């Protein structure tokens, strides 16, 4: 059944609760964003009008083929009324057209339920610093503290130099990036930027790409492979099997591969920082797995929460174990007694 950490009390609203049927008194379904664990789903035969931004309805368009009249795109940073409840979209710093959601209820409580995000500082300055929130639906995706990662600039520059470095030692080397979802976009235009390419892709990311509004996106991506020396891959096809079956299909172009996959975290954090990143290397094959986050890390979520001061914490992410979710409970609790609220 719809779990409670999905459903907005005083309000007919849920938020990314696609799959459970018609819930039993939902007027309005809210999207987040376009990853398939939150929109699981949805579909052209769904009936009930969904809320979302615009890019996020663009892609519910065309590439979930959902009826225009269902589709209802409010514009970012304003004030709108949903219902008869006032709702407020804001930037969740996570991938294309993702955003948090404030609602204001008619008996004067304030709910900000953050989608997916990677808090910043910077949202200490947008609508959220002008009342009071007093219940946070929480993304605790990294709510421990062995998870530290970089910030996004630190890895792209390591991309693009990495990438630079090796493209003109080897004008023959090819370079390859992972992808499963939308999100992570900044990994292969940086990298392409810098070598004077456009990404080359399947027709389906061609098509989920320009859905993105991305500025000048025509410029940076192409579905001919030929021209491109920058290729766009299934995550499932980064590995040496995968690569060198790939290798095979340029008809001796290149004779090296250099490829990225932009995971979450992973174990080598703890230890390693982004300088001292290795590959792995089988012939003439090399794979990085980068550390682009786009979730909060421990310290960023930990900020976030000790600047809004909400009242109660409900998390939405790691939900499923006791473990887990008492770890996380003692963590609010040394976060409210460290900043006194
Ligand atoms: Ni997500």
């Amino acid at each position: 059944t719809c779990p409670f950490y999905k459903k907005i009390p005083g309000t007919g609203f849920t938020v990314d609760a696609f799959q459970y049927g018609v819930v039993e008194g939902c007027t309005a379904y809210f999207l987040t964003h376009f990853h398939s664990d939150h929109y699981a789903g949805l579909s052209k035969h769904f009936t009930f009008p969904v809320y979302c931004s615009e890019i996020t309805g663009n892609l519910l368009k065309n590439k979930l083929h959902v009826q225009e009249q269902y589709i209802h795109p409010l514009p970012l940073d304003t004030e709108c009324i949903v219902n008869g409840v006032k709702v407020v979209l804001l930037d969740a710093n996570h991938c294309p057209g993702a955003v948090m959601i404030l609602f204001y209820l008619p008996n004067g409580t304030v709910i900000l339920h953050t989608g997916d995000f990677r808090a910043d500082p910077s949202m200490e300055r947008s609508l959220l610093a002008d009342q009071k929130v007093h219940m946070l639906y929480l993304d605790t995706t990294y709510c421990s503290p062995e998870y530290t990662f970089p910030s996004q600039q630190e890895v792209i520059r390591f991309a693009i130099n990495t990438a630079f470095e090796a493209v003109t030692l080897n004008p023959h080397a090819l370079v390859v990036c992972g992808t499963y979802s939308i999100g992570k976009e900044k990994v292969f235009l940086a990298i392409a930027d810098v070598l004077g390419s456009k990404v080359g892709m399947s027709q389906e990311k061609y098509k989920t790409l320009q859905c993105l509004n991305i500025p000048e996106i025509n410029s940076l991506i192409t579905t001919d492979m030929c021209s491109s020396l920058v290729h766009l891959l299934p995550m499932m096809q980064i590995n040496f099997k995968g690569l060198q079956s790939h290798l095979k299909k340029c008809g001796g172009k290149y004779n090296q591969i250099l490829a990225f996959r932009p995971t979450g975290w992973t174990h080598s954090n703890k230890f390693t920082r982004i300088a001292d990143v290795i590959p792995q290397t089988k012939g003439n094959i090399s794979i990085y797995g980068i550390p682009y986050s786009e979730h909060s890390s421990y310290l960023e979520m930990k900020r976030f929460v000790q600047w809004l001061k909400p009242q109660k914490i409900i998390p939405t992410v790691n939900v499923g174990t006791w473990k887990s979710r008492s770890t996380m409970e003692k963590y609010f609790r040394e976060w409210k007694l460290e900043a006194g609220y």
